[PDB]
């Protein structure tokens, strides 16, 4: 065994070219706020060295300035020194050594891109792809859902379904432009616009709705009856995530399922969402959540459960896990699309992510890790910090 | 990757010098019969050869004779020219190919045999540990209690108290001898052989209480207030495997601990359990819950829920998950002894199951796979069939 | 009283002609591996003779090899020597013995066909047709519904279902052949097809619909709500048997009642289903759920929870059951037809099961036990082992 | 197959000698009333008779003379001409056609008369003692508790607690003297007495404490802890039969074990008992709770669920059931006293009940029928009606 | 105070014309049987008399000569000698002495009758009309609905609710015919006649829909979602008494109200209906459930839950406590008809009873008692035992 030598943690501030909304807008917490920031402009890279020279590589997004100094100075110290097999006993180090402010957000998302990089780590050392000491192969390919689709002007939103149309998703996912404040008259705006989405799309394909935190138990309520007759697939995150209670009555309704978890942390965080029924899809990024050590045992609860995971974005640390689970059925993605939200960004940072073929993704069995690098190709685009 | 080329399943049976149990006896769900037979006389080894020539050993103890008609004519057939690193479909081919009948019982045994050689493979394929590839390292060294202790004269059972006390034990475990059927005088015989153990040990060791599926609902419910005294760690299986609504109201009544799983299958089985509050802990034995793979995602549910599991037996196929995971503190030890129940059988069919020291086991860092190989030493002593 | 003199179980292999689905597909638990084995090509006799020559049938379908092995070695040595009128005690003798590994599939699959034997020994030592036993005559004659109808291409299924309709059912079930992994396309498949039997059948029949453990929690509670039109009269094992708790959820949505039980095993077992209304109808079959003295336990369990059982299989081992019982309103009812799935399998081995008329069954009120005899007639269409 | 003739039933009024309680005193459900009328002095017989000539015997204590007007005018025409083997028709015919008012009382407590006598003429029939046909021997022999210690002076009650000792119990139930109108000097009287055979019979038998609906909740919360120490087996009937919400609510305290039963009726009564966890052993009496139609389906019932059976009263239409379920492990036994409170009149009716040797009872493995037969030998002490 | 010297109880038995049902038919308990019989062609008069010479007047339907007996034998020695304005304590004194088997159908049904007579009793001794005694004036006037239409052919059906609109009424209920037995044919048979109801009296009146326990939990649970569209005010007793659980499933499911409690006994009895809320609408009968002392303790606990109290029978028995109480609204009515199913019986045996005008009745503020006088008038026609 070679030990960790290092943990090199880097912060990528987007300097290139951004694209201008054109009339997009979408729902989200702070449209309670009389006053949706594209919050992605900025990325974490942790790169975990052992001794032998060979590097894993992890990533963050949420607030990657603060999630630095904390790694740098809470958790790289504690794995420097150790061997990335005792990855399970890193895991809870990190963890318990800080509970107290770790347990969720900042510390959690640490977490996550030091543990993500160790299994890239162990998956180098071994010569295996990171799926295959998880599970292996359970799908032939991982069918994708296409992720966007933001709220626009009628015309606009389905020029874009016709055009994702011909790529052959089964799925499409759409997120909502008006919210609580918008009283009435935006609930009929919302229904206008999944009415013209389900024009263009038929409904002989998975039609996803979501909020991104930006309703309330109240406007959900009231929003699920009108919402029925276009048979959506699932409502994304109709509360803000502190909002459990919230979450579980309004999936007890039983009229659309709901889909959360992309703002839950930690393996007890998202066993209680399993357990309290709160969700019906568990949607949980591994580069917040705890990384895959911790996601791999919030599969094994959500399969026995029978409560579906399809993991927020779509990137290598969430397509190694979700190839190895039968409950993990498809992935979220994110096409390679110019910089405007920012969910694309990695593209932009990385090399190897997996591109969607006539709605499907591929991984690779022999490719050891998980089968990324960090490019070289948009370094002029970056403003990278250490 | 090298696939699996065949899967080589031999039933050892017991020819060899056998000890008369001087006065021994145990409750058993049998007692109610107005009619204990020391059950593993018999052992099965199942070994998975891949094309390069590596194999893997796994091994089960129900039924012998009946789980390797299943797994040659079922089972076999569907893990041969599969890659040991796709553990996971395999895993969920066995399970859904054959769910009408082996979904608890046989099958499930079956499959435990096949998994748990397969992780022994992939261990020495990549030349790992198992408990490496499972999390690595949580403990120093793993504290055991020890496992035997049945009921006899109030002189014996001090006698081998006082010995099993030399070995530095911080646990020690005890058989009943009588339940429903030996009525109110029963009850005090059972007590008094408690309070015997107590005598000797003292209340500063764990003692644990088992019924082996020998006591019911009824009977169990008013032993509980005469146990308290003894201050029992728990009390295991008091009831049998079919009653779990039973378990769970014994175990709600919280006068003492109630353990159970050994005789529990698959992971959706043991979550029931964890679900349900129907144990405090969780003792399925790997070459019957459904393999390593099943008993890691299992780990998970009872890790979040924060209810031990401590495995049924003390062999490799249970230590290396136990290394492994925070929520599985200790390990059940038979002592390498004369073949009388059976509990110790595999100690001279294998080589390689660590050995107690001052009550504590140790599990080498670098031996890849389980650390365990098929001795020749005893096969003087064994009938063995193909 | 005599005694039972031996046990001989026989493992009939199909070797006569086959025919080809012509384009038949049908879901089930293996759908969601990316490698419906026709699984009843095999079938097996268990004939339990007393010393004074008189013979009782039993049967068993599942894994028969596995199973003859487990009758052989295990529970024909407990019943030898013993009155057939002791059956619970002979019954309870089988479930405590091996209940480490018995509990449920390949174990209670053994006693059943051993129970049912034994039943049928009864019956014919005392002169008395099973049903007189259990209960006597509570119906006229017992109305069945046609069991078949599978997946195929639209003109096919309509052909088939006029045709059905000409023998004066008043129920037909029909299985579906695409599930979660042909995703929203399968769905509509799933639909066109209920609709185009509405369309033949008309909505004053009763149409049951069969998953067959083929689809999920998930991929269920999507379905329900789209099936609601169709008015089905119940949906058949929409998950997998161990699924247990996403019964009991989807049961409770209301929309269309849930059936089954086929795969449940014990009295304990239908027991929990019944006790947690995870169905609204229970569907064991005798010759898997412990035999005729466990059945009737559950019937009179069932029937005080006015949960309706209709068994699974139409065969006498199930009829005389049904006609002894209230809360046993129906029958289902495999046609005469040539050996394709092999649920029709048993016609070949035995003489004596009733044959529909107009949409009903008949019992005979003198015929001693079961009422059938193992068949010379198709000996020639057998491969049969001893 | 012989039909049903007739239903001969007759009322037995004791005009032989009394034995004055010389001080005895028992709680019933009339103490709150500022006004226990040993009611046993009248019992039923009621005799079914098939056109060959064959006799079945059958009978019901209570309130005879109004039972024996419901049979003769509802019951018996819907029994006349039918075959005694379709007892389960017969059993749902008398159910459903006076379902309206025979529900509970006096109408299931015909049923219970009539059943039991079919069941007798079922087993004369085909030669086979009751419970043969019921399931078997599932016991040696029944271990039985001595039913009798009434309240009265200490030296009277420990006189014959000694008495008793002398003739091998293992166990005792004694009936409580004082209840809520006694206030807490009654509470003090009622504690005194079981210390007092506490302190003859000692702690290592089961002693059984009786309220015969004596008491209410209110009081029995306050006693329940007074009561713990003495390690009761259990609290019969603190409440009214009306007060099922009172009995789950007591039995749910888990001081003592709650039984209670003898006044429910019907399958579905003592279902409801079974699911609400109203009792932890149930005792309803088979010539009240529907017969041995009704209690072989309550048996199953109760044994799923593990609250174990222990039938009121020790009669052949009783011991037979018991027999036959290991669920019902022991019998009440009414010793073959004087005629004093009228729970022994049986023994001056009938001839064939089982007397108690050293604790135990035995049944006849090929007497058919019950066992029993109506005696002349006190004719001389009873003036029936017809 | 005068008290009560004497109890005299009469069976009416009509012996006059009757009218053949013309094709009626109407569903009930029975019908599972492959053997609704016209029940009131009985009727039971209970007077009870003070020394002073003052009679009240009370009655029972339910088996009339073995309510008799009851009465003569155990009951009617319990009053006499009594205070009759200590009611309460002799309602207790007949509920307690008798319990064991009174507690339900016969011996309540007796109380019933003697409690009636001594509430008419109250009101001639003090003058007052007994709802001035329980409460007064609630009511301008009482609605009622229209009591009959029993399933026939739809011409028969329209022609009875044309006649009766014309009355006023502004509720109507109907009978089915068709149950379980008939199948889904019989499904849609039920459906064709409320729809044709429906026709003739519009949606803008009451319909309740009445099954009278002739179906069961698995058909009704399926009939509900097709009765949904005719908006029927409630569903009346859809399943036996006994199955006090699926009235409560079947009342949960919120989709027609369910009604039921004209089967029910005791305080206790209807208590558990309401607080399991088993039912939407109590609808027990005072010369069953135990008398108008029950009655007035009933309707407080029903009032406090808010499940309003609709007294099964349109008699003064129940008037006057509908009258007394806010939660009583509205009135059943069987019109002045001939003598058919037996329900108009009581109008030939008193005088007194109210005549609906315009759909409503009125009770006079001034005549004491219930304000009914047994009649002369039809002595002719009845057959009459003492
Ligand atoms: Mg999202
Ligand atoms: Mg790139
Ligand atoms: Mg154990
Ligand atoms: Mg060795
Ligand atoms: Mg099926
Ligand atoms: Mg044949
Ligand atoms: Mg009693
Ligand atoms: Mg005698
Ligand atoms: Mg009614
Ligand atoms: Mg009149």
């Amino acid at each position: 065994m070679t030990k960790i030598k290092s943990v090199r943690t880097r912060v990528w501030n987007w300097t290139g070219p951004t694209v201008p909304p054109q009339g997009n807008f979408c729902t989200n917490a702070s449209d309670a706020l009389w006053i949706a920031s594209f919050r992605f402009h900025q990325w974490l890279t942790c790169e975990v060295e052992t001794e032998d020279g060979t590097i894993g590589i992890g990533n963050a997004a949420l607030a990657p300035n603060v999630v630095k100094q904390a790694i740098d100075e809470w958790y790289a110290p504690l794995v420097i020194g150790e061997d990335p097999f005792d990855y399970a006993y890193l895991w809870e180090k990190m963890y318990r050594r800080t509970h107290a402010w770790g347990r969720k957000g900042i510390g959690m998302t640490a977490i996550s891109a030091i543990d993500i990089a160790i299994w890239d780590l162990m998956g180098k050392l071994v010569g295996k792809p990171v799926f295959k000491l998880l599970g292996g192969r359970t799908k032939e390919k991982i069918p994708v859902y296409y992720s966007k689709l933001y709220a626009d002007s009628i015309p606009a939103m389905q020029a874009e379904a016709e055009e994702a149309q011909k790529h052959g998703y089964q799925g499409y996912k759409t997120r909502f432009g008006y919210g609580p404040k918008d009283g009435p008259a935006g609930m009929r705006e919302n229904l206008k616009r999944v009415e013209a989405l389900r024009e263009v799309l038929g409904y002989d394909v998975d039609l996803m709705l979501e909020c991104y935190m930006g309703w309330n138990l109240d406007y959900t309520k009231r929003m699920l009856p009108k919402l029925e007759r276009f048979e959506p697939r699932w409502l994304e995150e109709p509360v803000i995530a502190d909002d459990v209670a919230g979450y579980a009555e309004l999936n007890a309704m039983g009229i659309v399922p709901i889909s959360g978890g992309e703002h839950e942390f930690s393996v007890m965080g998202c066993a209680e969402l399993i357990n309290r029924k709160a969700v019906s899809v568990l949607q949980y990024d591994t580069n917040r959540v705890g990384g895959i050590t911790a996601a791999q045992k919030i599969n094994a609860i959500a399969e026995a459960a029978q409560i579906i995971v399809i993991p927020h974005a779509g990137q290598m640390h969430n397509y190694h896990l979700t190839m190895a689970n039968m409950n993990c059925p498809i992935s979220e993605y994110f096409p390679v699309f110019d910089v405007e939200v920012g969910n694309e960004l990695f593209y932009y940072i990385f090399d190897g992510d997996p591109e969607a073929v006539d709605g499907y993704l591929q991984l690779d069995d022999d490719t050891p890790g998980l089968g990324i690098t960090i490019s070289d190709a948009h370094l002029k685009h970056f403003e990278i910090t250490e």
